[PDB]
């Protein structure tokens, strides 16, 4: 029963590191985000 | 013997996501660099 609560404890764990995932790819959709609109805006300023 | 290949497997995906929180903590430490170093020209050169 130690052994299970121990895997248990490695299963809370793995569903806390699943939401720092969640959040990481909502931070990855946003940072990219920036960089291609930032990256545009560089264009239209190096026209101008 | 199945819990602890059970528990190995979540190991190992600990593993695999907290490598891929840090590639995406550096792909955001470098574009957000590329971000302000670009911010910053845009404004020189914007008021040049």
């Amino acid at each position: 029963k130690e052994r299970q609560q121990k895997a248990e404890a490695e299963l809370k764990e793995l569903e806390q590191k699943h939401t720092q995932l969640c959040e990481e790819k909502n931070l990855l959709q946003e940072k990219l985000q920036a960089e291609t609109e930032l990256y545009a805006e560089a264009e239209e300023m190096r026209v101008r």
